[PDB]
C-alpha cells in the first residue's frame, strides 16, 4: 500500500475546519435507539450522525440483532426488534463499543449470538464485562474473542461488582441497556483507577435525555431503574477528540485554526480538552458558534494528566515531541492504554524514537524529550489517533509519510482530505 506524505507547514496554518460527528455519542445513540424500538417504542433518528467503520460496525451489529437501520448521509433511522436469526455472528472489528456494549442488548434476544472481530480486536480486555454479564444471568461461551451470549429473551439484572480500571466501556455497555433488565442494575467498580470519567459521565447524561433514571451521586457506583427507553431524535455533536488533531496544527505551526459548531455545553470533554490546550499557551476563544485556537510562536514541555482522557495521548505526544528543543514532557494517568486499539504507550515511543526522538515508557505514560526529529515512515498500527499523530508530526518535520492513512476511517474517513484542505 502507498503511504501518505503528511504534508508540511513552513508556514503558520490558517483554516476552519468542519469535523463530522462524535463517535462516542453517535454510538451510544444507536444502541439507545436499539433499546427504544426492542421495547415497542417506536423508531429513532440519529441527525448528523458520524458515518465511519466504527459506527457502520455498530449499526451492522444492531442489523445483525434484528434491528433496521436506515440512512445514507448523516441521518440515520432505528426501527425493528432484538430478534437475531440463526448463526448470528456480530463482527465487532477493532471497535470497542461494538466489543463492549452490544452483548448486554443480544442478551435480551432468545438466540446464540456470537460475537467475532479482528485477530488486533482478539487482543482487547473483554473478560471482566463477560463475567458481570453471568453474574446477571447471562450463558456466555467464552472468556475472550470469539464468545457466545446464549439470550433467554431476559437478562435478570440487579447488583454486580467489577473491576473496570481495564476500560470504562465495562461499565458503559451495563448501563446502556440495564433499563431493559427487569430488576435494572447496580454495578460497583472494585479498587481504584477508572479511567475515562467523562466517557461514563457521557453515558448517564444520554440515559437521563432517554428519561432513564440513574444515580450516579456516591463515586465508583451507579444504580439504574428498570424502565422505558425514550424514541427520540438525536442530536451528534462534531467530535472533541478528532478536533484536537486539527487544533493542533495551531499550536504546533504558531497558525490559527477554528472548529465549527463547537457546542458550548457538551456531553463531551471540552474542559479538559481546553484547559489543556491552554496548557501550552495557546489562546482560545469562542466566536460565531466555533472554536479559535491560535497558537503560540513556541512552547516548552509539559506535565499533564491524561486520565480522564486517555484518547489525547497520540495527539498530545506529537504536541511533546513538537515542543521547544531539549523540553522535557510527562503524560500521566495512562497505563490503561496498554490495552487499546493497539497498546499505545509501546507504539507512540517506537515511532517517536524511529524519527530520530526521545520517548520513554513509563508505568502510567510516556516522558518525552524533544530533539530533532528525521525524515521517515510512521506507523500507524491499524489505529486512527497513530495516523493522525503522524499527520501533526509530519506538519513541523518534512519527509515524513504514514504507512496506513486510511486507518482514519475508523472515525474520520475524510481526514486526509480535511488535513490537505487545511494545510493548503
Ligand atoms: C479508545 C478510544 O476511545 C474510547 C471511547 C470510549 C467510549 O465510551 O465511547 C471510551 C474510552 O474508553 P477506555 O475507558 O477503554 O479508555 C475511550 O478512550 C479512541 O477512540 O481512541
Amino acid at each position: 500500500m502507498k503511504t501518505w506524505p503528511a504534508p508540511t507547514a513552513p508556514t503558520p496554518v490558517r483554516a476552519t475546519v468542519t469535523v463530522p460527528g462524535s463517535k462516542s455519542q453517535t454510538n451510544r445513540a444507536l444502541v439507545l435507539a436499539a433499546l427504544a424500538a426492542a421495547q415497542g417504542r417506536g423508531a429513532s433518528t440519529i441527525s448528523g450522525a458520524l458515518r465511519s467503520r466504527d459506527t457502520e460496525l455498530m449499526l451492522d451489529a444492531l442489523q445483525t440483532l434484528g434491528l433496521r437501520v436506515d440512512g445514507v448521509g448523516s441521518e440515520l433511522t432505528v426501527s425493528g426488534r432484538i430478534e437475531p436469526g440463526p448463526g448470528a455472528r456480530v463482527d465487532c472489528g477493532l471497535a470497542g463499543t461494538v466489543l463492549r456494549f452490544v452483548p448486554p442488548l443480544a442478551a435480551l434476544g432468545s438466540v446464540p449470538v456470537t460475537f467475532d472481530g479482528d485477530q488486533q480486536a482478539r487482543g482487547r480486555p473483554i473478560a471482566p464485562l463477560l463475567d458481570a454479564l453471568r453474574e446477571l444471568g447471562v450463558a456466555v461461551d467464552g472468556t475472550g474473542l470469539p464468545f457466545r451470549v446464549r439470550g433467554n429473551g431476559s437478562l435478570a439484572g440487579g447488583t454486580v461488582a467489577i473491576d473496570a480500571s481495564a476500560s470504562s466501556q465495562f461499565v458503559s455497555g451495563l448501563l446502556l441497556s440495564a433499563a431493559s433488565f427487569t430488576d435494572g442494575l447496580t454495578v460497583q467498580h472494585t479498587g481504584s483507577s477508572l479511567p475515562s470519567a467523562p466517557h461514563i459521565a457521557m453515558t448517564a447524561a444520554m440515559l437521563r435525555q432517554a428519561g432513564v433514571d440513574i444515580d450516579d451521586s456516591t463515586p465508583n457506583r451507579w444504580q439504574v431503574r428498570p424502565g422505558p427507553v425514550a424514541a427520540r431524535r438525536w442530536d451528534i455533536e462534531p467530535d472533541l477528540t478528532n478536533a484536537v488533531a486539527f487544533l493542533s496544527a495551531a499550536v504546533v505551526s504558531g497558525g490559527t485554526v477554528r472548529i465549527t459548531g463547537w457546542p458550548r455545553v457538551s456531553v463531551q470533554p471540552a474542559d479538559h480538552i481546553l484547559a489543556i490546550l491552554r496548557q501550552l499557551n495557546a489562546v482560545v476563544i469562542h466566536a460565531d458558534s466555533s472554536l479559535e485556537v491560535r497558537g503560540p510562536t513556541g512552547y516548552d514541555g509539559f506535565d499533564v494528566d491524561l486520565r480522564a482522557v486517555g484518547e489525547l495521548t497520540p495527539s498530545v505526544a506529537a504536541l511533546a515531541a513538537l515542543a521547544s528543543p531539549g523540553s522535557v514532557s510527562r503524560l500521566s494517568g495512562i497505563a490503561h492504554l496498554r490495552g487499546h486499539e493497539t497498546d499505545r504507550l509501546a507504539a507512540l515511543s517506537t515511532e517517536i524514537n524511529r524519527l530520530g526522538g526521545t520517548c520513554r515508557e513509563t508505568p502510567d505514560g510516556l516522558v518525552i524529550t524533544a530533539t530533532p526529529l528525521r525524515p521517515g515512515i510512521w506507523r500507524a498500527y491499524a489505529d486512527h489517533r497513530m495516523a493522525m499523530a503522524g499527520a501533526i508530526i509530519g506538519l513541523r518535520v518534512a519527509g515524513v509519510e504514514v504507512d496506513d492513512i486510511a486507518a482514519t476511517t475508523k472515525t474520520l474517513p475524510e481526514f486526509p482530505r480535511l488535513w490537505a484542505e487545511m494545510v493548503g
